[PDB]
């Protein structure tokens, strides 16, 4: 058995250590630095070294015998973590600080999709209010306005209306003509239909794709707020047909992964892509970004059948072409436990009380932000703190039992929404 090391403290990497744990290729199991899920995991051993601290990621690579390291969050990334390693001669699925930079970086991602005619919404920049207004009337609505400087919740105008679209040009550039004001706005084009996650494992040349899932990004109950990282979500996603799935991979990943090796950038490690798909079946990327794959990945651990180590290495190999992915017939879905304020500001410390003390069938609370403390408190630590997550035989069945899990976990301030899923189950999924 080989030494794994996951690197970082979210909730995807409870639960990718959770998974990596059930593997008869694992011998010890450890997260860097982890939290308190996972500390209280009997099967992972938590490291006290900073997701971002390369050398001492390597040196304790290099004296414990690690065999293979998985890289979650986006910060080792883009900062030449799977680099490092590589130099070193260990084996880590993940990108390259230079292919990271299509999950990291959102312009170089929108120039990425222009030059590769992968589907996107169009854009442009303006500080001339009569280049901005011509183009908006040149489009028509529905069209997306924004602009920076404004208060939380107006800086963003979906504009459904000529009007609106033209109020929101006008309102945003005023000053600029007589006085030389300094704003500047985006206009983008407006993406409708449902939102997927499309999560792939890939080697440099092939692809392995996970399940789908959904998630539900604005912070408030029918898609109400402001964005966030991701308020829960379930795995399949019913909108990603087979014949969504296939337009996926021919218009989207495909174009992706063979873009991004042509250009000398070969891309390995988890691809994280954030899609929109039309009343018409069509995707469009929204983003390529690590936050479609939190809370997403909580989810798609507990139906995967497949040996989570096996694939990974497979994927440091250049072998993913050689595999299959094996997942549970059932649903699952995870409901996020937030700490009151955010997205905005929000209190860490808080003492979390009614954790489950074992585990039970079917269900598991993935930890994200979270601490053990020296008096074994487990006190919020995040945003997001807890992903409660169910499987059942319908995606009803999966919510009711992750909201059942979830029901005496309580500290001061705790949230959720309470309609995660609800598009699958609409449709009586
Ligand atoms: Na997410």
């Amino acid at each position: 058995a080989m030494n794994i090391l996951i690197i970082g403290n979210g909730g995807r990497e409870h639960a990718l250590g959770w998974k990596a744990a059930q593997s008869p290729l694992a011998d010890k199991i450890y997260v860097a630095p982890g939290n308190a899920g996972t500390a209280l995991e009997p099967t992972l051993e938590n490291v006290d070294i900073a997701a971002t601290d390369i050398a001492g990621l390597l040196a304790f690579a290099q004296s414990h015998d690690i065999g293979l390291t998985i890289v979650g969050p986006e910060a080792p990334l883009v900062i030449g973590v799977v680099d490092a390693f590589r130099a070193a001669g260990l084996a880590i699925f993940g990108p390259t600080q230079a292919a990271a930079q299509l999950e990291g970086s959102k312009a170089f991602t929108k120039d990425f999709l222009a030059r590769h005619n992968i589907p996107s919404a169009e854009y442009q920049n303006f500080t001339d209010v009569e280049a901005a207004l011509a183009y908006v009337r040149q489009k028509g609505a529905p069209i997306v306005i924004k602009a920076d400087g404004l208060a939380a919740g107006k800086g963003v105008i979906v504009a459904m209306t000529q009007e609106e679209a033209e109020t929101a040009v006008n309102d945003m550039l005023a000053g600029n003509a007589f006085g030389d004001a300094g704003h500047r706005i985006v206009v983008e084009e407006f993406l409708d239909g449902e939102e997927a996650s499309f999560i792939v494992m890939v080697d440099g040349e092939n692809v392995l794709p996970m399940a789908t899932s959904q998630d539900h990004k604005r912070v408030g109950d029918g898609d109400t707020g402001p964005n966030t990282g991701g308020m829960g979500a379930y795995s399949p996603a019913p909108v990603v047909t087979d014949d969504v799935h296939q337009r996926v991979m021919d218009q989207v990943i495909w174009p992706t992964v063979r873009g991004m090796a042509a250009e000398g950038n070969i891309y390995t490690g988890f691809l994280y892509a954030g899609l929109m798909i039309s009343a018409d079946g069509q995707p469009k990327v929204i983003e390529f970004n690590c936050r479609f794959g939190d809370p997403e990945t909580q989810p798609i651990m507990l139906r995967m059948r497949s040996d989570l180590v096996e694939l990974c290495l497979a994927g440091t190999q250049g072998k993913l072409n050689e595999k299959t992915s094996d997942w549970d017939e059932r649903p699952s879905l995870g409901v996020v436990l937030a700490a009151g304020g955010y997205p905005a500001d929000y209190r860490q410390g808080d003492v979390i009380h009614g954790l489950p003390q074992q585990e039970v069938k079917d269900g598991k609370v993935f930890h994200a932000g979270t601490k053990l403390n020296g008096n074994h408190e487990v006190v919020t630590n995040g945003g997001r703190v807890l992903c409660v997550t169910a499987l059942g035989e319908t995606v009803a069945q999966a919510q009711q039992y992750a909201y059942q899990l979830a029901e005496g976990i309580q500290w001061e301030g705790v949230f959720c929404r309470k309609d995660i899923g609800y598009r699958a189950i609409a449709r009586g999924k």
